């Protein structure tokens, strides 16, 4: 009675994951927008899943209806086989997914991505046959051999891939499953992520929806001279720089070098200059002098609010980075994005960066060379820059996205790994024990609530990473609405 009532939810989940995994591979195989090497992977996975759920539908549907293998020697050694394939490609594609965010944020290479979807399917693909190739002992060991239950004095035939004679090999396979589809694959995606975690902190703080004009309120030149006569200063070309004062890493000496050299010359009036760090006092110092003896030296040695660098980043009209080492270029790409027009060293990021088209670059460490692009600027701010500024703000809110996918992109990899360790560890500690203790029969409840959990959450997981991927990506998330 309560019975029938039982096994509906189990068709309700297994319809929501072959509706979701297959939902999301019609999705990658139709949208072209969507097609892409982690997708291709995720399908791989999609793929994977399907077989389980399939395999393991006739296997549960069975055991709560007789007590008999009903399918055959056939079924008794495709199934393990199919079964033990999917595990492979589940584990295996999440590694290779967790290598392709590597690349993607560690070591952006791309220079010709015409075979990065090529060189990713011959990846899935081998991966499949590997995971065919271990499955293969599956088929073996498994075979029809008549069994007798305590319970009723009746001989059943049963699948059994479990020798009763032989011990040792049971203790070989048991472990090396653990270490082959859990502890290698897991402790090689954390060695990824611990790097990818080291440069997903470097660019903290980079949202488009924080870092643009929609925030600032009326006409550039206005705000900017508002911001000069706070500072006692008349309007003029406005270049800023926001750093920490250090020798070897940021040009704060160079700037400061610059500004004495132009000091000499009648542009000097022209422009004005703002220095916002703080750090060796000896720099520190050698600023304030040059604010007490130019009128037009603004120094803020002060902690301040990305709130406050943002309108300034607005009002400014230029951007100093003289930096002689710059991996990742944060400031140049918040600035760019509100308008200001970056004269930065051609250093790491900045380099890639800052285009002919969206900057001046210099030479590090010579503090002519900064003066000198410093006196083009000023020419250049004679006439309209407006259009290098929209040039600017759209290279960088183009790269601020590609960041922000990616970023996303690595959560999604890894919510994906974290439902897989939850949901097959039980799974893994329960197969080792029954290969040292097969032969005794246990028949402890606590032994039952051991396995029907862990096949349940195992089952869940081929479910939910569609589900789960339905829930972190708005764009995904739109396709299958539209499908359903
Ligand atoms: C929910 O589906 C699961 C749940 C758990 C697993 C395990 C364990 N299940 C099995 O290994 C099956 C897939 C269990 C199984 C074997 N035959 C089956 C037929 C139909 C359904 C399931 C099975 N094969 C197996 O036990 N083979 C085996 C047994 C003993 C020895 N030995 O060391 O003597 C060597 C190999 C645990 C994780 C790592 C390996 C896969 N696989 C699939």
């Amino acid at each position: 009675g309560i019975l029938y009532v039982i096994p509906a939810v189990y068709g309700v989940i297994i319809l929501i994951g072959l509706i979701g995994n297959i939902t999301l591979i019609k999705i990658f195989c139709t949208v072209k927008s969507m097609r892409n090497v982690p997708n291709l992977f995720i399908s791989s996975l999609a793929l994977g899943d399907l077989l389980l759920l399939i395999t393991c539908a006739p296997v549960d549907a069975s055991r709560y209806l007789a007590d008999r293998w009903l399918f055959g020697r056939i079924g008794c050694k495709l199934i393990p086989f199919i079964q033990l394939t999917s595990v492979g490609v589940k584990v295996f594609t999440l590694t290779a997914l967790s290598a392709d965010r590597y690349k993607a944020i560690v070591r952006p290479m791309d220079i010709q991505a015409s075979h990065a979807l090529m060189k990713a399917c011959l990846k899935a693909a081998f991966i499949w046959i590997i995971s065919m190739l271990l499955a293969i002992p599956e088929a073996v060991f498994s075979d029809l051999h008549p069994f007798h239950e305590e319970s009723t004095n009746q001989t059943f035939i049963s699948c059994a891939p479990y020798p009763h004679s032989n011990e040792l090999h049971p203790k070989i396979h048991s472990m090396a499953s653990f270490l082959v589809f859990y502890v290698i694959p897991l402790s090689i995606i954390s060695v990824y992520y611990y790097f990818i975690a080291k440069n997903l902190i470097q660019s903290a703080g980079i949202d488009c929806s924080f870092w643009n004009e929609s925030y600032l309120t009326g006409s550039r030149d206005e705000r900017k001279k508002s911001l000069l006569s706070k500072f006692g200063m008349d309007e003029g070309v406005t270049f800023m720089f926001i750093g920490r004062f250090d020798r070897g890493q940021k040009g704060v000496d160079v700037l400061l070098k610059a500004i004495e050299i132009l000091s000499s010359k009648k542009e000097f009036q022209e422009m004005r200059f703002i220095i916002i760090g703080k750090g060796d006092p000896e720099l520190e110092g050698w600023a304030r002098s040059l604010e007490e003896k130019h009128g037009n030296v603004k120094v803020i040695t002060e902690m301040l609010s990305r709130e406050f660098v943002r309108e300034l980043y607005g009002s400014v009209d230029f951007v100093i980075i003289p930096s002689y080492f710059e991996p990742f270029g944060l400031v140049a790409l918040e600035a760019m994005c509100l308008g200001a027009i970056p004269i930065a060293s051609a250093v790491g990021g900045l380099r890639d960066i800052i285009t002919n088209e969206t900057g001046i670059l210099v030479k590090a460490g010579d503090p002519g060379e900064l003066a000198n692009a410093i006196l083009k600027a000023l020419e250049l701010s004679r006439s309209d820059l407006s259009k290098f500024r929209e040039n600017c703000k759209k290279r960088a809110m183009s790269f601020s996205k590609q960041i922000e996918s990616e970023k996303r992109l690595a959560k999604t990899v890894l919510v994906f790994v974290g439902l897989f360790a939850f949901c097959w560890l039980p799974n893994h500690v329960i197969y080792l024990y029954r290969s040292y203790h097969y032969s005794e029969v246990d028949t402890s409840m606590l032994h039952f609530v051991t396995s029907i959990c862990a096949r349940l959450l195992a089952f869940t997981n081929s479910c939910v990473n569609p589900f789960a991927l339905y829930l972190l990506s708005k764009s995904f998330r739109k396709q299958f609405n539209t499908q359903l």
